[PDB]
């Protein structure tokens, strides 16, 4: 469908990055505020190379089609301030979600969103996408029973003859859990993105720790804000652990030994999303039977 710029009525600012930001606002044609409530995503420095790649990231969200990715909405044009619309997810990323409501959250529940990632992690393969940072930041939650893979803004198509997509400049980018291969011969595939959902898989049993324990211990001890300070937490675990991430408290054998996998050193000996989320089904079934 096509929206206009002026019937987009500002709520909210979501995120802000060196490249983008995301605002929430109401498509209100009528200008009454019946309107629609929509996720906006716009360039931080509109130039001919950043729309070229915004163009690219768009074409790539459009051409998604699945239950566990945020759905594209439309785009806003002007000559040239181009605006990405998509439907607004209200509880936003799975990462400020887990601690806001981890009271509510069991096991069965955090492994119904596993198998969700993993399910839109094998759909993104099969088009031979690359997220390139995948995080709990950009998976968001629509509802208690589905979460979404919400931002493709670093996401690259894969060339046919190789299995890998090299990145030539060092860049500002907010990937933090890099794949050795990443960081050493800055090589991102679907091997990187499975080290990338180890990792999102360790912080979703993190968040789960029953009551005042390690996680909320240590969010209760800083005197500062907020985002960074979760990835001190697993820096401090991570050098607790003579630089293994460890298995949280409660976390059963078998997921744990998912996260061990998907860190393995080498590329071709990492397990693939479609086994992943077949593996995480059988666990989620054992549970309720
Ligand atoms: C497409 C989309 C749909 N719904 C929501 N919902 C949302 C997201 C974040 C919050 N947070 C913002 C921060 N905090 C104060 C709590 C609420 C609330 C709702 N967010 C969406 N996108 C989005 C919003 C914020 C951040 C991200 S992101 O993926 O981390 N990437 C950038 C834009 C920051 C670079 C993506
Ligand atoms: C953003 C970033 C930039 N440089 C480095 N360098 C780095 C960090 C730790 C090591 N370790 C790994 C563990 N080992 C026992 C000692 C050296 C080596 C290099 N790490 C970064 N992030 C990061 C921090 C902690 C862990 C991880 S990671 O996801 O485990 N991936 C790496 C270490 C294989 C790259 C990544
Ligand atoms: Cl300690
Ligand atoms: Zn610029």
């Amino acid at each position: 469908t096509q929206f206009e710029e002026r019937h987009l009525k500002f709520l909210q600012q979501l995120g802000k990055g060196n490249f983008g930001s995301v605002e929430m606002c109401r498509y209100d044609p009528l200008q009454d505020n019946t309107g629609e409530v929509v996720a906006v995503k716009k360039l931080q420095h509109s130039t001919e190379e950043h729309l070229r790649d915004f163009e690219r990231e768009i074409e790539i969200l459009k051409s998604l089609q699945h239950d566990n990715i945020v759905k594209y909405k439309g785009v806003c044009y002007s000559a040239r301030n181009l605006k990405l619309i998509m439907e607004y997810l209200p509880y936003g990323s799975l990462r400020d979600y887990l601690q806001k409501h981890k009271e509510r959250i069991d096991h069965i529940k955090l492994l119904q969103y596993t198998s969700q990632i993993c399910k839109g992690m094998e759909y993104l393969g099969t088009k031979r996408y690359i997220h390139r940072d995948l995080a709990t930041r950009n998976i968001l939650v629509e509802n208690e029973n589905r979460v979404k893979i919400g931002d493709f803004g670093l996401t690259k198509v894969l060339p046919q003859d190789k299995e890998y997509y090299k990145v030539k400049e060092p860049g500002e980018s907010p990937i933090f859990w890099y794949a050795p291969e990443s960081l050493t011969e800055s090589k991102f595939s679907v091997a990187s993105d499975v080290w990338s959902f180890g990792v999102v898989l360790y912080e979703l049993f993190t968040y789960i720790e029953k009551s005042k324990s390690a996680p909320a211990e240590f969010m209760r001890m800083i005197g500062n804000d907020k985002q960074g300070q979760m990835i001190v937490f697993h820096l401090i675990e991570l050098l607790k652990n003579n630089g293994r991430l460890p298995r949280p408290d409660g976390c059963p054998d078998e997921i744990y030994m998912i996260m061990t996998e998907c860190w393995n050193n080498n590329v071709n000996q990492r397990p693939s999303f479609r086994d992943l989320a077949l593996r995480v089904d059988q666990i989620r079934d054992n549970m309720a039977g």
